[PDB]
Parts: C-alpha cells; structure tokens; sequence
C-alpha cells in the first residue's frame, strides 16, 4: 500500500495532475484497488 500511492501520485504528476485533495484521497486510500481506482478515475476524467 505504501509505494503504490507514491507511484500513483508520481504517475499523476507525469499525467499533468498538480491538484493537491486528490493527493491527500490517494494518501487516504484504504486499499490498493482504491488507489488504482482513484488514479484511473482522475486520468480518465482529465482525458
């Protein structure tokens, strides 16, 4: 769970997401699936 969130946040920075409640959802993410869900949702949303 630890590094997953960091890779997600990093990948968002790569995607071009600099909006910080999303970083603080990802850091609150209870499960890895939820981490991925957030990342994929944000990506698809901005896409």
């Amino acid at each position: 769970l630890k590094n997953a969130k960091e890779d997600a946040i990093a990948e968002l920075k790569k995607a071009g997401i600099t909006s910080d409640f999303y970083f603080n959802a990802i850091n609150k993410a209870k499960t890895v699936e939820e981490v991925n869900a957030l990342k994929n949702e944000i990506l698809k949303a901005h896409a």
